[PDB]
């Protein structure tokens, strides 16, 4: 019940947010059980709209259903249903309005670009009664959410999975946009580049390994500070190669010790056969003397009493001849690895990596080994699912009734103290250009596009040193995908995944990874790492080639037809994206996540926000997804109506 609203809002169910402390600044001096009242009151509002994001909920509904001792403070109530409302908490996404929008509107806002954030926002403003307006370069909406749709075949191009629903704000959108979600099987089969399976303890042992890997670059940075080597940051590959090498060094000096105590052995065995060849040249000499034989009654008696000593000593050394011996064997049969990495078992540890590689979207050697988890402590609960009914489907749901112009792309944006100007060129007509007159200006350009040096677009004025060294500071990966779609199905239902295990350790990520969750003959091949943007370099039919080659090689030449439609993603050469999504690159920390929220002041000629950002790139605790887009979104349109309705 109400605990569990607190938590698909990312909100403590217990504790006031230093958000809600501002905005409530009485509340918080004030004493307790009041508080507690508010987070009753904020607590159930948010089970309220959660239980119904169909229909708007409004102050007077949030009225009659509450309990008795609180449906009675009318004012706080208010006060909470407004907050909630103005920060996106309780009425995001596409839902019924009770009430139409008002006739007339306040301000004038501009957004550039028609992706999940640009959307997500446009559509709060328009219901806080604000004019919007959205320019997007392509001929469609969403962005880095891409469809791809032929005949009965249907596949993302783009953003793919809803990584749990615990807190996820796509658990309400997707109730609204009716999304049909599909959990994707914890299970994949590591095939090797020659066609063939993995045993299982292979996988086991690796997958072990990786792990604790992973866990020691971990212990570096933190727990030793190991982040600034020679003025330069730390790279997790650097820290990868670091560990591995200490462990490839571990296995050298067992290696060694082995070799040590076998030596060792051979020669004692070889100092004793030396004892042994000579005593018995004593013995020999007695059994000489013996057989010559009351001084020969009493000498045949001590002659046998001493050759029955040496030969008592014999004895002995025979003892060691095979207990030492016995050790040798052991040595040899129980002897240490030769190597902590087969060439295989590297090319088997490599996979593990290019899978991190594709979830990051760069090659480790780029990330800021120190802060690539600070995005970790705020995942969702729940197993991770797909959308096989395309998930351009939120988007496209959420630009219903918006003032979209689409095939146009901004090239420069004037902003002053006085209003702030946006001047694009129709995509399809480059003859024709237009201009923008609004009071506040919202950027939601893809950050690889805020980097391309030649600029796309230009800002006036240029734009502080602070928010540019970010954008410099900042990583941008790619990470692109090859869509099969077959006659028939040729591979286990049960199987959602399934990996290629790549030949060298720098094409780790080319095709490292086949998809199929599409309950249907549809066939995703992966493209991550250093593999990514080279690959992009390659005619489809040549990259299709490689794949079947792949798949050929584990179910045979003809249990695989050609491809019936093929489709290839390139992130990375598409203007308008330039890339996949953010990472955290080597010398950057959250702080740059912050900057880039952060909006702009023009002046002066007193000055006030004119230019302001959203977008996966913006927010701290959701980079690179979707929900941080939509969650960046409603962040502004909150600060963007916060600044124009009352001044
Ligand atoms: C291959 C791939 C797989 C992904 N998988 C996932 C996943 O499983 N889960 C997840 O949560 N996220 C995933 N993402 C990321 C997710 O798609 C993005 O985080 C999200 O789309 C970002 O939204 P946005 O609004 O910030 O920007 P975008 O959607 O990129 O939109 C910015 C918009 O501005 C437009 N634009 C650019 N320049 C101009 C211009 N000059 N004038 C006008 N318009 C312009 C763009 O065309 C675009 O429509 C993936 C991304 C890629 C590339």
């Amino acid at each position: 019940g109400v605990e569990g609203a607190a938590f698909q809002s990312r909100l403590p169910h217990d504790r006031m947010t230093s958000q809600e402390a501002a905005c409530f600044p009485d509340i918080i001096s004030g004493p307790q059980q009041t508080q507690k009242v508010f987070l009753f009151i904020r607590n159930r509002t948010l089970q309220l709209w959660l239980d119904n994001p169909k229909i708007q909920l409004t102050f007077e509904a949030t009225l009659q259903q509450l309990e008795a001792p609180y449906n009675s403070d009318t004012v706080l109530v208010h006060r909470v249903h407004s907050y909630l409302e103005r920060h996106g908490l309780i009425n995001f996404g596409i839902y019924k309005r009770i009430k139409p929008l008002p006739t007339k509107k306040t301000g004038k806002v501009i957004i550039i670009g028609s992706g999940v954030s640009g959307l997500a926002a446009a559509r709060q403003l328009q219901s806080f009664g604000m004019d919007v307006t959205l320019l997007e370069a392509r001929d469609r909406v969403g962005g880095r959410v891409a469809t791809f749709r032929k005949g009965n075949y249907v596949a993302d191009l783009g953003a793919m999975v809803v990584t749990g629903l615990g807190g996820n704000p796509m658990a309400v959108v997707s109730k609204q946009v009716n999304m049909e979600l599909a959990k994707i099987k914890q299970k994949c089969p590591l095939y090797e580049a020659n066609g063939q399976a993995v045993p299982k303890e292979k996988d086991e042992m690796v997958e072990q390994e990786f792990n604790r890997l992973l866990e020691a670059t971990s212990y570096l940075s933190h727990q030793l500070d190991f982040n600034v080597l020679n003025n330069k940051p730390v790279s997790l590959g650097q820290a990868l190669e670091v560990v591995i090498q200490l462990q490839e060094k571990h296995v050298k000096d067992e290696q060694i010790e082995h070799w040590k105590k076998i030596v060792k052995t051979q020669e004692e065995l070889k100092e004793l056969l030396n004892k042994m060849v000579n005593l018995k040249e004593k013995i020999k000499e007695l059994h000489q003397q013996y057989k010559e034989a009351i001084t020969a009654e009493f000498l045949v008696k001590s002659k046998h009493r001493d050759l029955t000593a040496l030969c008592k000593e014999y004895d002995e050394l025979a003892e060691t001849q095979g207990k030492l011996e016995e050790k040798l064997q052991e040595l040899e049969a129980n002897p240490p690895s030769d190597v902590y990495l087969s060439s295989r078992d590297r090319q088997i540890l490599d996979w593990h990596f290019a899978n991190l590689e594709f979830a990051n979207a760069t090659p480790l050697s780029t990330l800021s080994l120190k802060h690539w988890d600070q995005d970790d402590d705020f995942e969702f609960t729940g197993s991770h699912l797909t959308v096989r009914n395309g998930y351009s489907c939120v988007p496209v749901a959420l630009a219903e009734g918006l003032d979209i112009k689409l095939n146009t792309a901004v090239r420069q944006v004037q902003y002053t103290a006085s209003g702030c100007e946006v001047i694009a060129v129709n995509t399809r007509s480059t003859s024709q250009t237009f201009i923008y007159k609004c009071d506040a200006v919202l950027c939601t350009l893809p950050l690889g596009v805020l980097k391309q040096q030649p600029p796309a677009v230009q800002f006036v004025p240029p734009l502080p040193e602070w928010k540019t060294s970010a954008v410099q500071r900042m990583g941008f990966g790619n990470l692109n995908k090859v869509v099969l779609c077959f006659d028939r199905v040729f591979w286990d239902p049960s199987v959602n995944l399934f990996g290629h295990v790549g030949s060298t350790t720098a094409s780790r990520g080319e095709l490292f990874l086949f998809w199929n969750l599409y309950k249907a003959p549809i066939l995703l091949a992966l493209v991550a790492g250093e593999a990514a943007g080279i690959m992009e370099n390659i005619s489809d039919d040549v990259i299709v080639g490689r794949c079947l080659a792949i798949l050929k090689g584990i179910f045979g030449s003809s249990a695989v037809p050609q491809p019936k439609e093929t489709v290839v993603s390139r992130w990375r050469a598409d203007p308008w994206a330039r890339g996949s999504y953010s990472y955290v690159a080597a010398g950057s920390s959250g702080n740059d996540y912050d900057l880039m929220a952060q909006p702009i002041t023009p002046g002066p000629s007193q000055p006030i926000p004119r230019l302001f950002f959203a977008g996966e790139h913006t927010i701290r605790n959701y980079p690179a997804t979707v929900h941080g887009a939509l969650l960046s979104g409603l962040r502004e349109a909150g600060r963007i109506a916060d600044q124009f309705l009352g001044a």
